[PDB]
């Protein structure tokens, strides 16, 4: 209603990554299946092969 | 009209950016009019396109 001139501000609610850097995190998850009372599991993914 | 000798400084009012390092900033601005009461709007300019 009042369309007046406001002050500079670095404090974008939420600016796009297209515009600047932002930071994200989204960790990878491995799952273990135990639907049995006693399970066959197997070791830990060797993430190096 | 006393055209006398006087101390060396660094002191150059503004010396020429021909002869030494010079500060400048001169951001770039981009402006979205908004010419309208309700007006069509983009999504901020990607700068990495």
């Amino acid at each position: 209603t009042a369309a007046v001139t406001t002050a500079w501000s670095e404090q974008f609610p939420n600016i796009s990554a297209s515009s600047t850097s932002r930071d994200i995190n989204n960790p990878v998850i491995v799952d273990y299946s135990l639907p049995y009372f006693e399970n066959n599991v197997p070791k830990d993914v060797g993430i190096y092969d």
